[PDB]
Parts: C-alpha cells; structure tokens; sequence
C-alpha cells in the first residue's frame, strides 16, 4: 500500500537526423508505457550525434529556443496521449547565451519548465565548455502527476552536491540523461564502473531511487583536427534507495528498463535512517569555495 | 496597557480530533475569564510519542503549510480575539521539527518558531524525531504585546529567555510536556523545573507562562510498554519570579494572571540590568567546552 | 553559383543641418530618408532632436515647452506615413512631455508604419553647450530592443553611446544592430576641446565587444542659441558612421557635408561569428555586482 | 605642468619552454624599462613557458604551482625591491584541487600586494584554457601601489567592458592587461589584432583611464593529444591614453620595451569633468547580471 | 509636564572663500548655541566655502574630498564631544569616481554615525548642482542620537514631501534641512523665500514633527565659465513646530543662532492620537513610484 | 496670454433640511457664476448637518445611490445652464458598502465620474467607519471643459501623497471640500489645516481651492449631545501656496480667483521638482510601519 510509481530508462543509438531520432525515442517511450511506465527517461542530446567531440562554429547553431521548440512540442503530445512524464533534453539558444537544457513534460502534456546543466565538462571527445554557458537555473525539482522529481543532466551526475540539492528540496526520484563512452585521446580510459559507483552513492546517501539513461553506438565526427570517434557504453540503469542496481542494460543493446518504487515506504525509510535529521549545514561553508578557503562571490 | 494571560493543563488521548476539541473548550473558558493570550501545552494533538523511537511515528509530522489544526485554531483565535500559540510536529521536506505557530487575535498566522534545544534519554527520545531548530529565538508582535514563545526543553536554558527579552519580549511563553522518567521512578523534576524558569523571570524582569500536560500515557515502544505520568504544575510567574497562579499535578486547570505591561517595562528599564550587561565578557557563551568558539 | 545565405539588411546613417523651423527639418529628413531608400536602405537613422536646433545650449523656461506628448505627435505621425510608403524602419527622436515629466525620447516606427514603442534617453549629459539635465528626466524605460520586419534592433540616444552598459544591455536582449542618433560638436566654453576621435573609439569599442554592427548619425553645421548669458555657438562635427562587428568603420562622413551612408550586413553570418568568438558564453555576471554601484562599494537602491 | 606622474611600460618578447630562460629574459627587459624611467612594468601572460593551452594534457595541468613561496614571484620581488618598480607577475596557480590563471602584484618596495584570478576563460582550438583553469573567484580587483592605484586583469578579460568598468569604479587609475594572442590553428584566415586593439581602446575611452597591454611574440609548436599545433603570436603590444589614443605601439615580431608618462592628477580631473561616472544608471543595469537577457544569475 | 525635552538650533552666517575660516565661524556659532542650551545644532549647506555651483567648472569638482579622514568632519567631531552636542556636517564628497553632496551626522559623544547623500539635485542658473553631484544613493535615513532619532536631508530635498514622509515613517522625531538658497542670477524678479517656507511648514504639519532649517546669508560672486554670476542669499533660517507654526526665524542679512525646545514625548503622543500615520493608504500610493503618472520606474 | 480659468470656493452654514441646503448651494453657485466663475466648489456633505461622528443607525439611510441621485441630477441641470463645473459631494449607498463621495459635473452637465474618500479616521474622537468604507477609486483626475482637475475630500486633506498623486497625473487645480470645526475645548486646527494645504499647493505648483462650512450644529447622540462650531476659513491658494482669497469663520462667502494655467504649467516645469523626483527612493511610502510593504 502507498503511492507506487513505475520509472523507465531508455538506451538507444542515434543518427544525426533529428526526425529519425525523435521517431526512435517515441517508439521506445511507447514500449515503456506498454510495460507500465509512468515516467520515461530519454538520453542526453538525443536529437542528434553527440557533436561535442568537435569545437565548431557551425555546430553552435544547432541550438534552438526553448520557446516553441518543435521537439518539445511533439513530445508534449506523446506525454498527453500516453499519460507519462517525459524530460526532454535539448540544446537551448537564449539570445546570445546557450545551454544544455532539459524541459520537464508532465503527464497531462504541460511544460513544467526547464533546468539548465550546471557542471559542464571538457576534454578530448567532450568539449562541452566550448558550447554551453554554465547553467543558471540552479538545481530544481518538479512536481509531476506521479511524484516530485529531480532531473539534472549527464556530467551533473558526478557531483554529490547536485543530488543532495535536489533531495533537500523534496526530490523523490533522481533522473540523469547521459552521453558517455570511450575517450578519443586515450583508449585505456574505461570509466563505466567509476560512473555507476558515484551514482549509486548519491542514491544511497539521499535514500532516493535514481535513473540513468545513456547512449550506445559508435559515433564518428569531423573535427578541426580530423576524425574523432567515441564508442558510447550504455550501461543504463536504475538504482534503488540503498544504491542497489535493480535494472541494468549492457553496453551495446537497445534497451527499455522498468522499475516500480513505493514512494511512501521509501520516504518513511529515508526519514527513519536519519541523515537529513543529522546534517550539519553550520559546518558546510567550505563547500561554497573552489579551493578550500576562499568563498566565491 | 493591561494584557490577560492563561496557561492551560489537560489530558490527551492519542486521537487528533478529541484533543483539538479539548483545546477548543479550554480556550473558550480562558476567553470567558477575560484572557487575551491563551497557551496550549506541547504536542497536544496526541500522546507524547517521544517515549518510543519508531519509524512510523516520524510520519506523524505534517507541513506547516495548510496544517488542519493551525487552520482550525485560526478561526477560533479570530472569533474570540485571542492570541493562540499552536505546537505541532513539522515536516519540512526531509527535515522535521518540534514547532509552534503564533496566531494573532485577528486569526493571522504570524510565523513559526522551531524548538532549538532537543532533549534525549529514556521517556524523552526527542533527538530521534527533531532536527535542532534553525529559526533562532524569536519574538512576535501581537495585537496585545511582543511575546517570546519557545518550546518545553528550551525553558531550561537562560540563553533562550535572555535572547527573547533582548529582542523586546514583554512576556515569555513555554508550552511543555514533562513528567516522570520511565527508567527511574526516583526522579521528580517538578521543583527544579519551576525554579529554573522562576530564575528566568527574575533575571529579565518579565512575566512567564508555562503550560504543562497531565495524565498517564503508556506508549508501545520498540522494546515494550513505557509509561510517563505528566505532573502538571502549569504556572504563571510574575516579573520578579513570584508564582501568582499555579495548577496541581492531576486536575485540569485554566490559569489567569493580569499584568500591567507598561508598569513592568518601567521597573525593567529602571532596575537597568540590560544597560549594565557586559557582552564584551560573554564570548565564552558561544563555546560548548568553555574554550573553543563553535563555527 | 549561388548567393551567400542569410538575412541581409541594409542600414543608413543620415547627416544634415537643421534650422529652428520644424517644417523645414522634417522636409530635409523626408528628402534624405527617400534618398536612402533609393540606394536600398531598409533601416534609416535620423539624428537627435532633428526637429529644431539643439536648444540645450540655454537653460530656458520657454524651451521646456517645446516638448510634446508621445500620443498623436505630428512629426511621428508624418514619418509613420513615410515608413509605410517605402517600407523602411524609421526611429524618430523627439522631446517628450508626459504630464509633468519630460524626456528625450525615440519612437521606433516599423516598415509597415506601426509604432513599436519608445525608448527614453537614460544617461543625460551636462555642462556648457549641453545642458540637458535641465530639460530631461533621466529615462525610465530602461534599455530596449525592438522586433522590426528586418531585424531586432537596439536604439539608444546620443550620450547613451558613451556607456558600454547600454550597448551590452541591448546586445544581451538580442539586438542585432545598434543605432545612436546623436548631437555632438565643439564646446562653447573651451575651443581646445575636440572630442570626435574619442567619440568614435568608444563606439567602435561597443561594436567590437558585442560583435554587432553600429550606426551613428550626427548633426552638422553651426548653431547659435540665445542664452540667459548671451549667444552661444556650437559647430556640430558630423563624422556620422557605420561600423561592423569587429568595430571596423565601413562607411564614414566628414565634418561638414550632408550625407547618406549605406551599408549591408548579413545578420546570420554575424550571429554565427558573434557566438563563435565566445564572449557571451564567457561573461561572469556573478562578478558584475559592482556595476550596480556608482562609487565602487555601495549598491544603489 | 603639475601633478603626480607615473611612467608605465609594456614589454614584448618571445618565450622558450624553459622557465629559467624566460625569467632571465623578463629580468633583462624589466631592467631596460627601468633604465628608460619606468615605475610600473608589465610582463605578458604565462611568460614562464610556451603558451601550453593549445593542448588539453593531463601532464600540463601539473605545471601549476602554489601562490605560496612561488619561486618566480619570489625572484621578481627581489628585482622589484632592487629597482623600485611595480611588477605584476602572471602564473599558473595551484590551490588545493582548484587551478587558476593568476597574477600577483608586487609593489615597488617588494611587497606582495595579493592576487587577482582570471575571471573570463577562453576556449577553442589553440586556446583551450577552460580545460586548465577554474573561472576566477577573486572578482575584479584594484591595488594600491607606491605610484598609483591600478587595475590588473588578464588576457581574455580584456575583451569584457565589464571588467574595465569594475576596476575604474573602484578607483583604478591605470589598467593593465598581460596577454597571449595570435593566429588560430584551425583557421589561418582569422586575424584578430585590429579587433583586439579596438575593443581595448574602447575601455580606455569609456573610463577615461590609460591602458597597457603586453603581448607575446614568436611562433610556438605544442605537441597536443592529436598532433602538433602551431600559433604565431602577433605582438602589437601597446599603451593607450585616456581617450583611447594609442600613444605607443610595438609591431608584430620585434622584442620591445614601450614607455609612456601619464599625469594622473590631470587625467583624474579630465575623467571627472567628462561626466560619465556622474551620469551612470546602475538602476537600469540589472540586465547585466544575466547571461540570456532575462534571467538573473544565481 | 514630564518627558524628553530637546533643544535644537539653526545657525546662519556668511561664508568666505577660506575653509578653515568658515569652519571656525561654525565652531563659534555652535558654541554660542551650546551656551543657550542647544543639544542639536544645524550648520548650513556647503558651509566650507562659497556656493561654487553658480559655475560649471572642471577645477571646482576637484574641491571634493573623501568621507574618510575628512579634515572638517574630524575637526567637528572634537567639538561635538567637547560640548555633548549633535552636529550634522555638510560636505562635498569624492567617492572614487562618484561625487555627492553629503552630510555626516556626529553624535553628542563625537561618534560619526554615518552619512546621507543628497537625493534630489537642483539645476539652472546659479544652482548648477546637477553638474557636480551624482544623485544620492543612500536613500532617506534616520539617525539615532543621544537625544532623538532625527531625519536629516539637504537643501533641495526640502521641496519634496516624499522625503519628509519617508523620514517620519522610519521614526524621525525632528527634521533638519541645511540649505543654500537665494536670488537667481538670470531673473531678478524671482524671490522664492515665502514659497520655500510654506512648503517646509507643510511637511512639519503633515507629519506632526518639528523642523529646522538653516540657510546662508550674504552676496557671493563666482567667476563662471561665462563671466561673473552673483547670488544674494536670503537667510530666513527658521524652526517650525509640529503643526507648522514658525517658532523662531532669522532675518535676511545677519548672523543668527536660533533656539527652540520641544517635548518629544508629548509630541510623539500628540502624533499617535492624531492618527494620520495609521490612516495612510499605501495601497493607493503606487503612482508615487512613477515620474509621469503612468509608468513605474525600474 | 494663455488659458485662463476662474475658480470659486463657496462657504455657508447648513440646516438639517435637504431642500433648504440645496437651494442655498444653488444661490451661491449662481452668485459665483455672476462674478465669472468657471469652476465652483461646494463644501463636503452640504445636504445636512455633519452627522459622521454621532454613531446613529438611522442616519445611515441618508445614503443614496450614485445612480439617478436627485441632488446630483439637479446640479447637472444647473451646471449645464450656467456652463460651470460643479463637483458634488454626497453620501453614497453602493450595496453592502457606503462611501463619502463626490461626482464631477462638467460645464455641459455631463457626469464625469466619481471619487471616493480614501483616508478614513479610525480611533478615539473619530467613529466615521461607522458610516464610510475606505475609498476604492484611488486618486483621480478629471478632464473638464476648463482644466484637468483633481478633487479629494475632508480628511484626505492632511495627506501630501494624495495631492502628489493628483499632480503626477496632470491635475492643474486641486479641490478639497471639507468640514472642520471643534467643541465650544481649546484645540483650534484652522492654522495647522491652512499650512498643510498651502504646502500641497507649493510643493506641486498648482492652485488649490478649499471649501469649509460655518455655523454651530447640535446632534443628539448615544452618549447624549454633540456640538460643533465649524470654523470656515475657506480659501484659494496659488501655486506657491500664497493665499489669494480667504473667508472668515462666520459669514457666507463666495471667493473668486483667476489663474493662468499656461503660465502656471510653465512655472511648474521650470521650478523643476517633477524633473527631480526620485521614485527609486520612495518605496518606503508604500509601507505603514516604515519597513514592510503592504499588498
């Protein structure tokens, strides 16, 4: 007994044609709905290739306004038809600012708003800093028809501060659409296990379930210095509130993952365990420094 | 400028609605006897559940926002034109507090105070339920007066009373739940309890109101039945610490004292202990250990 | 072989001499607007307070009564007709009366003749020859951008052009081209003041820092005003110009000729350039609070 | 011709990737400037080595060093004290797990007056600075030296009017920008030098303060994670006056010591008389605290 | 009967072009007020020298001095302490590149309680203040002194009912307005002295608070950028009671020390009984945040 | 040289009989017209004795709706006959609410609209809330055939904010019908009242017209007897606050003053107060307690 919610993580390969990719997302959202899902999660920047392997002027113009975005609009229809909640990842132009953003569509089709990615990565393969202003929404939670949820994006998932921020604001489930794989400058880097552990940690430290949707496939992008290739490693997963993996995909298969949580029992478990009662914000001022002594402006 | 004040003392069942009907009936009698500011005992919506450390009892908490009981006591505050502090178990996202809402005589919600000092030990496992309050000590401006409302265990700390009096409190109020201790029948805290509070009234030159529960309460704890007998002794003390109205340890009681607040403000200003205070010498009060200031 | 892709807009700066008669000056303005349209212009900029002499050399009671309400203004209404006839955008500078307030204002007329709204001059100059603070309330619209048929444009007024804050404010709100109708020249109290190079450099700086084109239209001619302390003369120095998004001057007039300046910009290539250069991606508004002080310490209320 | 006068200097030189050679080169030119009467001497950005930011390399991040007991700073404090000259010292700071592109301001008596950490970090081929440096968290600073109150920022900071205005509002009398800019390895058609000068000249004119920019010269090849990358730094170090006029300029390949004298009392009077600071409208500038023109940053 | 009584004073004198002379003139009149029992003494605006604002001159701007370590404030703090009198000190403030017409409130123990910066800045022939002063950014303020909470604004501020109301709303028990007003050089038919008094008497009566105004006397000739300009300052310094009645007033040509006692507890009590403050309708006053009757300012 | 307007303040004693007073008002409006008035101001609540402080339920039915008001309709006929603007004070019934109001009749007889008294004295001495709800029209200006005018009522008189609000919206002349007097006591507020009003005129640089009744009135009340001697002193002030016409405290008056509205406008603008206002610093005026904004 108690409010139960079924969540789903999707895992698929992308071409660089928007309509192909949106057709793919739709097919899988429906497949998840067919299995009982209430909230379905689509991987980061799914409208195309993960173009950030390059640092190209013409690629910055892939961005589009949040207002009347044709991909958000199309998925609001799906949300409404199906009765599911669908976070929609997109590359946002906002006058001369640009952001890696996500709009949260409620189960009645209502656009509840956006979150703009806060932590922006950088390095060979993942030159995001060239493309995105660091996010200025701050961490947010959204009241949906089924639950209060915290949605952040890809690299944000490495930061315990983001997960905690969402949980302090009542997030009952955390969601992280992701694009991660090999790194083109060094074939010995394999980050998949490290990536999962860090996320399981957030789930267990906040006692909320957590959903992560990652890309698969090889993608080859022309950069300023020639071809660059990433193999994306999937491993989409759902973790429960002690950080146990309840569902996980491999590194190559298209996948639809499903899991049910009793949000009232978990709330009760979260409070009982005591961590939120026991936090010491009085001693946490150092977290507002970068360097361990100087608080930022 | 002549405010009337009341302490109430009553027995609780473990049913929300019965207890609110009982606060409602004792508040109506307070107001009948001329009261302007009626004080209800701590966590009076049910049994004092802090004898147990139970997962399910934490879920007794509710949001401050659109709280069914606060809302009901607002309509009454408003009809009678009396001020009414309302103890409640606050849920605030994942934080939980022992909290009080000050309802002014127009039914207005003037804000909350969150219990700062949290007791612990057999019979009173409050640190299992409550985040130490983060509101700080507060005074509230009501139709009738600036009042200093804190909760139960706070009544042991001279710092809390002094802080409220430094921010203009003309009266101090303390809703309470104290009685026997289940591990040791030899512990009788009633006299000691009254004396520390009489101390706060005398040192600040402010009258003081303490409302405490009566009756026996057996709780099903994680380790079996636990019983506390709440010893009442609800009391209204004057500005020099004198007890001017006192209840017993057993019977239901509606207490009443009138204070001339402008005359008390004159004794206080004229005695002059606020101007004689040496804050330059009180840094040690910001330590716990007598030497290290807390971050 | 095909044209290079994108929205092209042709902008124009006009430069001319005014008498103290409104009908003569509006006639001069129609003649040059039309000559600008003939050479392909889409957006045409008439200099500041063109309806008359730059009367701000004097501080006079009767000159404050030259102001007129924004509603049903005969000059705006006439230029609205012209805008619609030719299909050009025409920002119209005028001295506004608004109950007991007064402002140096500008109404943006779109190419269908629609009055898109006004901007009220925010920064008001002072000193011999330019006693504007005596006439105008500091503007209260704040910095604005206007969606015209051809472009989102930022229009501010004269002295506003010395303030990088204004150009940035418009650029952050999506302005694709900046416009500054101007009245500047010599200074009656000190003939060694020659500000024309200083003036260009500052504005070239806005264009380059925001990676947007910029149009400045300034008056020519000598004008003598009767002041409370005798006649006072300014020689207006022209030098109207149009600068590109690196601040390069693409067209410029001299200090005495009547002129129609013309330049074409590809707003889509410029947008792409402005974004690649990266300054807007790199700005630090978390560090810019001191800009809301006057004295470098105290934030204004 | 009365008033407080100060002589400033822009240096311009080629770097190797050996610290001791570069510091010896800086000393030599600092002393040549002093010989020509300079009071404050500006050395170009990250002069201790090649401009290593063409690459994104794990190992290059470990070039950083603590502000505390930094050997290059300490050596130049000796020189500053010896000749009685103010010397801002650009370096790559390590501060626990944070890293910054920083500058320490040495006063004419040798005293370390503190640091400014670069606020605006560039990115893109040839200039991959965002990979190395936390965006700065000191905020825009002004330093009181023996000769003047000065405002010092760093390189890419020079493209932002906000930084120049912030320093002038706090009483900066002269602006300094140590720089490293040239060609761009992915597009040989980009030639930013005139654009760069124009933007800086605009700051000087809009704040009515002189401005000094010191830029690197020479070709540098870096071994990057994807092969060699070459930039040709274009010098064009200069000194501008308070209306934006260039009073002294270097060309694009010569080593140079540039020198100008400024009367800070006359300039202060001109700045105040022109009126811009009297006429600013901070009540209308709130949009500057956004990125997107609508939403104030947190 | 009983209650806090307070004796206030308006001072009136002519200024020379020597700062120390003028401060000594102030010092001499403050002691004469003190001797007649004054607790709070008001000195006229910009009393350190001639009213220089008839001119719009570059060099006149550099007359400004910082608030910090101001030699006139320091000198007067010693007097306040010596005599136990509160003394507001008008001065021309330099604050980096901003400049204001300001006033420092000195408490009866010599403590500098802070400053208020002139909000409303006048303009026109003879009174070209807008050329010299940024409009004030402190907002209206009230200061707690040993004798009373007082509201001090400056000169032109006194024509604005909004300022007087803002002060009384924040607890001012007495309003103070140091002033420099006389004839106008371009129109000798302008005699604003009756109008000026009426407007202030109106503030007193609307707010049920007493009011003190101190104005300059004497002919001053200033060399302007366009020849000599002369103002004849008209004195008429006065003290008004809480209904606007004038209880003490100086003439238009002589030095004056004016003295009045107010029972602040009786007046407070009279004010709460009248009840205007409880009867205000701020829900209907939004139009006051427009300039034009329609558009709220940002 | 410019638009000239002639304004008049009328002053008379009231009987407690409606037709008598309205016949009196007509007599004096005509007399004003004969001396050239274009805009004529009748004192507050002229249809009868000033009842507002007796707390009598039976005086409540003296209120009448704004719509088809017989006194307003009759004065429209007169306005149109003579070509004069006439603001008409009356006691308005509007449903549950009641207001102290005034309708602005233009020189062609057109009812231009209504203003409702905003500031309503509550507390000791002042029991008006018994009759009037606080006004909800806000401060208004009406464009008449002769001028843009602003009008407010009795107690509004004390509030500089009301005068400023009208001037900011283009009022060129301010009108204040009032009723003020005292007990035959020692308080005589006539000079305080004049000075506050001259203040509004001088601060906004607009002429100001005030009409106040005269005579003694006796009302039988709940406590028992009320007597007031109204003190007249109706006046007309110029845009620098100078009194240009004034009546005494005992006789009927027809005051007349001509103003050149173009010269006054020019003078208002050259003086510069409206150019110099600082609304960015006036937010505190939207509080009651000088700290917290109201809704």
């Amino acid at each position: 007994k108690g409010r139960k919610v079924v969540v789903s993580a999707l895992q698929f390969a992308c071409t660089d044609d928007v309509s192909t990719n949106v057709t793919t997302a739709e097919r899988l959202v429906r497949a998840a709905h067919k299995q009982g899902a209430n909230i379905v999660l689509i991987q980061e920047l799914f409208e195309g290739y993960y173009f950030c392997q390059a640092q190209r002027e013409d690629f910055i113009q892939r961005a589009k306004p949040y207002k009347d975005h044709p991909t958000i609009m199309r998925l609001q229809k799906l949300a409404k038809e199906l009765g599911v909640v669908i976070p929609v990842s997109f590359f946002e132009e906002a006058n001369n600012a640009h952001y890696n953003s996500i709009a949260i569509i409620d189960a009645d089709g209502t656009d509840l708003g956006i979150y703009r990615k806060s932590h922006i990565p950088d390095g060979p393969g993942y030159e995001e800093k060239f493309y995105f202003n660091p996010g200025d929404t701050g961490f947010k939670v959204f009241q949906t028809k089924y639950a209060k949820i915290g949605v952040a994006i890809s690299w944000d998932q490495w930061f315990p501060e983001a997960a905690r921020a969402m949980a302090l604001q009542g997030a009952e489930i955390l969601f992280y659409p992701t694009a991660i794989g090999s790194e083109p400058h060094d074939q010995s880097i394999d980050s998949r296990d490290h990536w999962k552990r860090v996320m399981q940690g957030h789930a267990g430290a906040n006692l909320v379930p957590l959903v992560a949707s990652n890309r698969i496939g090889n993608e080859i992008i022309e950069t300023e210095h020639g071809k660059s290739e990433i193999k994306f490693y999937g491993n989409s997963f759902i973790a429960g509130p002690t950080g146990e993996i309840v569902s996980i995909a491999d590194d190559k298969e298209e996948a639809v993952l499903i899991a049910e949580f009793n949000l009232d029992k978990i709330k009760s478990m979260r409070h009982c365990w005591g961590v939120f009662r026991d936090r010491r914000p009085d001693l946490y001022k150092v977290l507002l420094t970068l360097d361990g002594k100087n608080p930022v402006l």
